[PDB]
């Protein structure tokens, strides 16, 4: 008496940024976001229900997860659980390839690949969109880890009506890299969960953030439809940096980036002076990801090297939606 | 047929930041503002002027001034000519004992100095209160530095009705120091002038900022009546990053951090979490600034001591107003 599943997922980088929730219950936005899928992070997770189990299991990496890195998971499993009216204990083993609780998305690549998982096992056979609009329930970005290359997440007003879709480009994404400046990999003091909600409920810059993402959405989909990269890129470079200025007019204020933070950046714009066509963008917390074109990647990575080990210059480039396995 | 005066001033430092003019001709400023007088930083200024000139002249730091770095000085000679009807040119020399441009208030001490001067020279025999209204018309934050200690800039409606006037603590700025982290004493990219234009005129979070400065004001001025000095820090503190915050929603927009000034920020949260309650705040420049009671100075400077040389730690405490001299 058990049931298994087992998924593959990348991460996702927002372009134009998720930043807080309108319902924290289930995981509603109060802005609607637009990602690239990449190939190079990921996550791959197994699922057992099984009737003997005695208690809700997650191993993360090889490692027992203890209570509270397991609280997260038990809310999912209990979510698809009375989805499907199962009341059997699970076992979750996953293994990130990516760094956890860095600002890489590990949630996005971890949670949709536990969605997934737990869909195969539990028989729910869902379309891509509902397979959206469930992983949404484990952690946002996840519902936009469903689709590969550009993905839009619509925050839609409900919870069937909150989900992502790909977004066509005449493979414009395969023309594109996002190179990865590694700070700190280790684990943020702030999660994205709880930097967002304190933003939402105290910032005094959240309404300038919200008046302004429906412009920067539109705009990034005319550069779409006519494979504008310098316009792309003035574009996701001012929506990333307005989402981390929300931070500082919050109540404490607070800050994702460290030194090296504004040191990468500060040399993107002097690769940019120097004739390198590039962007930066920032997540929840201190790594810089570069948005540059295929042809002028390495490029790009030689001037980065100026001030950067090898080992802190990770390539990506558009990668696929979720891969479903059966055990 | 010539008329000569003289006159110091010393820098202030904004506890709640003038940022953004309302009026760009007369430096009206969108919101009042409040700063501390300080004794280490002070420009001293001799102004000339003569019949037998054939143009103006401003010598800094021994130094010729050329058009560009003169345009400014003549603009205010020109106000104070047309004030008193004086038709000559006039010679003016200076000494920065603070460092040019670089977010320390050089344009505060800079141009009170000038303006005491002209008003000695040409006989204006201004009231405090009209000095410091001709001192703003140089350089906002100038008209701060007419007082010592505590000092409140209402922004009053009119040219007749914004200028500054002294705050009376019970002599608790006498209490209080602020110990400067000199992260970069070059001249900064983008002036404080063309900064805040550019905030009022773009930045999408330029209405939080002003929504908030009453309310900090106003709590500054409870905590002085109560030398509550926790609680004039945290007001402070948010207060700097605000206004901070206002530049990342500009367009395009900017910052005037470095990496050094987020490695001084996040050490004085570590020295606030050890036990020294102190407090950073930041001007239109890198550098860092750390408000902390008299007592708790040479700790200050001891644990920061621990990344920063000692030619980086300026302490500097409460300062005098303007000083007239006849020459
Ligand atoms: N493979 C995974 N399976 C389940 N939960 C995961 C997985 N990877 C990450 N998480 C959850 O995501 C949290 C980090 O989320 P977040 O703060 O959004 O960081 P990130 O920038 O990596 O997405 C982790 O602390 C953990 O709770
Ligand atoms: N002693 C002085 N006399 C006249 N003008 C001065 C003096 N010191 C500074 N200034 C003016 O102030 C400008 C710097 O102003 P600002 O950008 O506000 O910098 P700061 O943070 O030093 O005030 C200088 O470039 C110069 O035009
Ligand atoms: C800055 C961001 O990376 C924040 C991501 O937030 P999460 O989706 O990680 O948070 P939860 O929905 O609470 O799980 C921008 C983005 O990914 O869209
Ligand atoms: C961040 C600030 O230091 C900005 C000072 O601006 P200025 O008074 O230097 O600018 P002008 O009025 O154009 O001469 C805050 C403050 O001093 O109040
Ligand atoms: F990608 Be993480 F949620 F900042
Ligand atoms: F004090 Be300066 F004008 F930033
Ligand atoms: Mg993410
Ligand atoms: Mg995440
Ligand atoms: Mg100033
Ligand atoms: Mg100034």
């Amino acid at each position: 008496a058990m049931l298994s599943g087992k998924a593959r997922a990348h991460t996702n980088i927002a372009l134009i940024k998720y930043w807080g929730k309108a319902n924290e219950e289930y995981i509603l936005p109060m802005n609607s976001s637009l990602s690239l899928t990449l190939d190079a992070f990921y996550t791959e997770t197994t699922v057992t229900f099984d009737a003997h189990y005695s208690e809700d299991v997650f191993i993360l990496n090889g490692i027992l997860q203890n209570e509270k890195q397991t609280k997260k998971v038990k809310e999912f499993l209990n979510l698809v659980r009375q989805q499907a009216d199962c009341t059997w204990f699970a076992k979750v083993e996953s293994q990130n390839f990516v760094p956890t609780a860095a600002g890489l998305a590990s949630s996005a690549s971890g949670l949709a690949a536990l969605a997934g998982a737990c869909n195969v096992a539990l028989g729910l056979n869902l379309s891509a969109k509902d397979l959206s609009r469930l992983a949404r329930r484990g952690s946002g970005s996840a519902c936009r880890s469903i689709f590969g290359g550009f993905a839009q997440w619509n925050k839609g007003h409900s919870d069937e009506t909150s989900f992502a879709e790909n977004i066509p480009a005449n493979n414009w994404e395969n023309e594109l890299a996002m190179l990865f400046i590694l700070i700190n990999d280790g684990e943020k003091d702030v999660s994205s969960r709880d930097g967002m909600k304190r933003t939402v409920e105290t910032s005094s810059f959240y309404q300038g953030w919200l008046d302004n993402v429906e412009k920067d959405l539109s705009q990034v989909h005319e550069a779409i439809k006519t494979k504008d990269f310098p316009r792309l890129g003035e574009i996701i470079e001012a929506n990333g940096l307005r989402m981390h200025g929300t931070t500082l007019g919050a109540v404490p204020p607070f800050t994702y980036w460290s030194p090296g933070s504004l040191q990468a950046m500060a040399l993107v714009r002097q690769a940019r002076a120097k004739g390198i066509p590039c962007y930066f963008t920032m997540d929840a917390g201190p790594n810089v990801k570069v948005l540059v074109e295929k042809k002028n990647l390495e490029a790009l990575k030689t001037f980065l090297s100026e001030h950067f080990s090898k080992e802190q210059l990770v390539p990506a480039f558009a990668g696929p939606g979720i891969e479903l396995f059966e055990t």
